[PDB]
């Protein structure tokens, strides 16, 4: 409809209209849901929720299926004064019914295509089911694997979280303009904002803190990234900011958000995100919360109740403006508009049952592929990747037989559906023995039997793992290691003669370095979704090549944490010619080095990369054009990334020694060449100085090109003269 | 002499003599010295530094001796053209050459009095040897026992810190304005300027970041109270402030330390400060590294070039003012002036011998007690302790018989003068069998040994703990943990049966569930320095009564770090009614709280505390007056920290839940009552806001009054009404 009628809903609403309109409810809370209806009366009474205000609430959480939402929305459309239709949102994260890998995984894909599929399949089958918006994508910068939500970020770095941000919206969203017409696409919501990640000794909803020159140079780009690719909502974060938290930080929300962002959709607290700010200690009570959070631009609550009790008192005292409230209200109602619920409610499902859409065999291929793009392969000594088919298998584990492989943040995807690694191996290999044992012991019983399968067989797949629950939300392990039993199984294994393969499912980094000294070779596959027992055996017998590498550095130890590639320079550097030294920048203990670092992962084949020939100076604001041909000197066809990073030597803010600025995924058959170029824009070589400009400033650059953070070739450029 | 006197000096200096005065060197490399005449040659060379030079030149940094002082100072003046005399300093940190304890046990002392005996003992001391500054005290907030420097530190808490802070700076210079004429009281130097000891993941010299906000409630408070205390000198720190290397931040030295601190005395380079930010990437070369540096406004170049390389040519081509210069060199003679130097630059040793004063009884009493009032005990199981004189003690472990007590920042003290564990146990214990082991080996000899050792004694004293190398500068540990070692010893020496006391000697917070867990008794005694084994002996015999408390979080595990008893409280704290519920701020593997916490220690006593009626209101600007009375309710004679912590219930930032603002040390006899009466001024209720203003909000404070940050009676304040 016309902006002129929804202008106009604004004008006809009550007050107690409006007010609801900021309200957002479970399903089960509303008339007509077809599950959970025995919670109903109770919790109502509890948040002492009336007719009045379900009947007039603005949005619907989590609704459990197309025959939930369309009987809710019909129910509510029986009973609504003005005919304004509910907006139905989602936690649709890595997939939905079809499970994609967790986004760290897709994060070491480094594959913007692959990161479109997975979000363009994931509103496809999510739309079918009668959602409008999705809690995707999560852009929180990650430098603390504690943290149990590293697995819903793409890792570590600024600029890839920024590109497969944008690929995300992109992928759910397509057209942003034509989400009234386009009903298989969906509104995207970006996550969390600001600096979630950030959580201190990676413990959940735990104090973050950093400067605002630090929080605009790493922590906010991939949510701006995404806001600017046009990402219809944003999502307010748990932690304080610089000790205000998020949901009623004015500042962030009103000056940096609305106004440098220029964002001008639906801000939604994260779960009861609102009245948790009492809990913070920065309101007294919910009267407070309520006006603070709307003086910061929030305009739906999520599961809460201090708007619906709170705003009516605080705009009839005088205390907050009804204007603000009318500025929620039409920012909901447009959000509405732009998804076409005015002119068709049921969002394209009404008399068109998309049933079919979802779980299909194209779609299973999609996470397939995204799987096999996204294993990293970490070691392989000697060849023993990939196994012949006919190879004899011990596979021994807890990760052997386990449903377990899903992932965290799976809300609708059923293990049912998925493939185990047995399954998925037994459809490749002949021979495997299987032996099972548990995630968190080795009994004399299980020793027993992995020697016996062993004995029989030539080679050992040992699949080691996480519980889902281990991470995700409120998921923080103070020491990233696997149980003690894991690791004992590994050296046990070991002592049995035969190579040995550990394929490792898990949703952060874990110290790994007992794994890698134990085995010939390791692939960490994270976890890989649907299909990861046959993204496991494709790897493995090389049906697919590994080209994954990480997004996120893995420690050398817990107490190396954070540790990550893009780091300051000290004034005490450890240099190869200063080795030894005490008086350097070092631990007694352990090197500096994480024990793998961002962009590194293994292939079945080899690369041979040569830069052209690149300008010795550049004015500013000119570009740096680079370009990189690459050969596969070997038989196997695989996938390279190439990386380059740049540094800025000397600047007025100690600037880090690389940040990654532009890779692309290359496939390339046995003996292929291609030459693919690059342009770094001078927004590459400027950064937030000290009074917090964004700024250029002349001086030397080095240009790093290669295939990881440490394997790379260097080249300077000196920037200055005039400004083009 | 007069100041006009002064301001001539400088109006006479040439501008080669005036970049020279900024400078400091080792006294090797002045003519005169008495001690390594052999590195003098090579390194004058390397540093390109010669006569002009070193006839020059301002300071020297480190003399072995008075012979070394004289011989240097007086070599010197026959060659100064204008007769101004060097300034003398030193690393005098715990002790010159009576050791007492490390400063981070000093903070356990919870007593300002042992502080400024301590400061008071080491200036007579290093005034004796000639000696006019000293590089202490060190204020920087601590968080991360990771960082070897934590040692240097007393602690978490910048209340604590402060008030020590002033004690040491009372303690070493006496009232400053005489330091011309009490001349066995030295000038103090505040170091390190700024937040050195948030270091990133706790390695050395590694980067610094946290909001402008953070750094002035928490980082700078100490630093401020002993500058306001009348501290001379400041040192900068090696690290980023905010990205800018703290040695050439302008806005941190210019604008908070000469400006709202109105600090106008000599800012000193940490050593090599000033040419490491080039190496930081905030300086292309040393001619911008000297101006920089000299912008920011640091005075006195320690052991590197780059000003008396560079400044000349500086002021020459006008990148630099003069008036910049002058005003240095105007600081550095005032220093000297301060110090009485220019009527006699001996400092009182000319024609006084003052040996007599080094290493007396007297300062080796004070030491033994500064050790008693500094342990904490940390477990009593059954009262195993006090030990009886007639108990047959089995002495056993790496701390048995090491000399390695005095601790790390020990310069000038000699382990030859220290009093080991065996020889302090022998002095009060007849029965003692002693089983040295080493400090990172257990053979199955040594279990013999210790097993017989054992079998023939009644209880073990088990003398666990670090090498001092393992801490202070450059010992960054990413596992807080002993030797794995030293715990088998621990496991071994339960199985013999017999009661265990765990004297544990170390620089920094370790892991020590798995020792609490495998002994009776836990004795912290840090490193107690010359005096260690008759501290050890007293304490456990009961001669003295443990009354140290902890100043610093005792993590459950290292992946626990951060963590420190003055948290925010989050917006979904852990209570004791949703125990067990996964949405809330906790870690699946261990607990949220430390192992030990802020403010706990044991004792041989028991006391009971009962506060004074409290106001339920007070006005904003004015004080509370707290009063507490504490009962000795047992037969043995002790001291009790009596602490007082504020808690802002709701602020316009979230507030720590708990922040200490007063303590007291009550020392009692067997069934004494005293009274102690508190202020806690309106300063204590007030904090920086969003806009870094310092306010008192109206509103409610708890108040909790007890013998550590958990035992505690809690109080309600509500604030408001008129200012007073
Ligand atoms: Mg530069
Ligand atoms: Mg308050």
């Amino acid at each position: 409809m016309e902006q002129e009628k929804v202008q106009e809903l604004v004008s006809q609403m009550t007050l107690d209209e409006k007010i609801a309109q900021c309200l957002q409810l479970s399903p089960f809370l509303f008339k007509g849901t077809n599950k959970n209806a025995e919670l109903t009366g109770p919790l109502l009474q509890e948040m002492k929720l009336t007719d009045a205000h379900t009947e007039n609430a603005g949005s619907v959480l989590g609704s459990s299926s197309a025959l939930d939402m369309i009987g809710i929305q019909e129910a509510y459309l029986k009973t609504n004064r003005l005919g304004i239709p509910l907006v139905f949102m989602a936690d649709v994260i890595h997939g939905y019914k079809t499970v994609f890998p967790i986004p760290l995984a897709l994060g070491c894909s480094f594959d913007r295509e692959t990161v479109r599929v997975m979000a363009e399949v994931s509103a496809l089958e999510a739309t079918a089911d009668g959602h409008h918006v999705t809690f995707s994508p999560m852009l929180d910068l990650v430098r603390d694997p504690r943290w149990g939500r590293v697995m819903e970020s793409t890792g570590e770095d600024p600029f890839l979280n920024s590109e497969l941000g944008k690929a995300m919206v992109d992928g759910y969203q397509g057209d942003a303009s034509k989400l009234n017409e386009n009903l298989e696409q969906m509104a995207a919501c970006v996550k969390h904002f600001a600096a979630y990640g950030a959580a201190e000794a990676g413990l959940e909803y735990n104090t973050v803190n950093m400067s605002t020159r630090e929080l605009y140079q790493n922590y906010l780009p991939a949510y701006n990234a995404a806001i600017q690719a046009g990402a219809k909502l944003v999502m307010t974060a748990f932690n304080v900011v610089d000790g205000i938290p998020a949901t009623m930080n004015k500042w962030l929300n009103r000056d940096v958000l609305r106004g440098e962002m220029e964002f001008d959709g639906v801000l939604i607290s994260d779960w009861g995100a609102v009245a948790e700010v009492i809990n913070h200690g920065t309101a007294r009570n919910p009267k407070e919360a309520a006006q603070f959070s709307m003086e910061a631009g929030v305009d739906l609550e999520m599961m809460t109740t201090c708007y619906i009790h709170e705003l009516k008192g605080l705009i009839e005292e005088g205390k907050l403006s009804e204007n603000l409230l009318d500025e929620a209200v039409l920012r909901m109602l447009n959000l509405k508009n732009d998804l076409g619920l005015f002119e068709d409610p049921y969002r394209g499902l009404k008399n068109n049952d998309r049933t079919k859409d979802i779980l299909t065999d194209e779609s299973r291929g999609k996470a397939r592929a995204a799987g096999v793009e996204s294993a990293v392969l970490l070691e392989n000594k000697s060849r023993l990747l990939p196994l012949a088919k006919e190879a004899k298998i011990a596979l021994v584990g807890p990760l052997a037989t386990s449903p377990d492989i899903l992932g965290g943040w799976n809300v609708y995807g059923e293990e049912k559906d998925g493939i185990n690694v047995e399954t998925g191996l037994r459809e490749v290999f002949e021979t495997v023995e299987v032996v099972s044992t548990e995630y968190t012991e080795l009994s004399e019983e299980d020793k027993v039997a992995v020697k016996a399968a062993v004995q029989n067989m030539d080679v050992v797949v040992l699949a080691l793992g996480e519980k889902n629950e281990w991470g995700g939300e409120a998921g923080s392990l103070a020491t990233i290691r696997l149980p003690e039993a894991q690791y004992q199984l590994a050296k046990f294994v070991q002592t049995l003669g035969k190579p040995v393969v550990i394929t490792l499912f898990n949703g952060r980094p874990l110290e790994v370095k007992e794994l890698a000294e134990s085995s010939d070779a390791l692939l960490e596959l994270w976890f890989p979704g649907t299909e990861a027992g046959r993204v496991t055996a494709d790897l493995l017998s090389g049906a697919s090549n590994p080209s994954g590498k990480l997004s996120m550095s893995f420690p050398q130890t817990t107490g190396q944490i954070p540790v990550y590639y893009n780091h300051l320079r000290t004034g005490r550097p450890q240099t190869p010619e200063n080795k030894g030294e005490r008086y350097v920048s070092h631990y007694l203990d352990i090197p500096n080095e994480p024990f793998y670092p961002f962009g590194y992962g293994k292939s079945y084949s080899e690369f041979e990369l040569k830069t052209s020939s690149l300008p010795k100076e550049l004015n500013l604001g000119e570009s740096l054009h680079v370009e990189v041909t690459i050969k596969n000197i070997s038989d196997i066809a695989g996938k390279e990334v190439i990386q380059v990073y740049l540094q800025d030597v000397t600047a007025s803010i100690s600037r880090p020694v690389k940040e990654l600025k532009a890779f692309e995924k290359v496939a390339l058959q046995a003996g292929e060449e291609k030459t693919v170029t690059f342009e770094l824009t001078s927004e590459a070589f400027s950064f937030y100085n000290h009074q917090l400009e964004k700024v250029q400033e002349p001086g030397l650059h080095r240009v790093f090109v290669g295939t990881s953070s440490e394997d790379v070739d260097v080249f300077e450029v000196e920037v200055g003269g005039y400004v083009l």
